[PDB]
């Protein structure tokens, strides 16, 4: 559905931290260390269905410094579970 | 550095076409047809000193689809020219 630029407060912050941690799991890109989510952030509110105003969740697009260096991240949120995913960390980017 | 979300109108349609007409001059991507430009399309406003109000141009970060594939391009516009640059144009991408 809708797209809007959301700010880089604490909320945010702590969504770089969950994509760091799991890339951490992951180990693609070695040991990483959370320094800052930067401008600018966008999420996405996913609707249920067509017609109505149910929210399904979000998913969230972030640039993101871990060990002075810039990535990009995807996250997805499930409204009622508050599951979040890692759906893409990509880096180093040029800054935005 | 400031962000906003813009629409996909006439305008903005037309940064797809220069991006399409310049990657094809480029080549490194084969031979493209411009289809759409999809949602979502940050427009960030470059200033001359960042913290003052001069503004010396425009980034334009657009999903394009061309010859029903999905790309990436962002496309530099100059406040005072009015010429613009591709930035950069990869694919294909994942549907936002």
């Amino acid at each position: 559905g809708e797209w809007e630029i959301i700010d880089i407060g604490p909320f945010t912050q702590n969504l770089g931290k969950f994509a760091v941690d799991e890339e951490n799991k992951i180990g693609q890109y070695g040991r990483l260390t959370f320094n800052k989510v930067i401008r600018p952030c966008m999420k996405k509110t996913i609707y249920e269905n067509e017609g109505f105003r149910e929210i399904k969740g979000y998913e969230y697009q972030l640039y993101v410094r871990a060990s002075d260096k810039l990535f990009r991240a995807d996250i997805s949120e499930d409204y009622k579970t508050r599951g979040r995913k890692l759906l893409r960390f990509n880096g180093p980017v040029p800054p935005p």
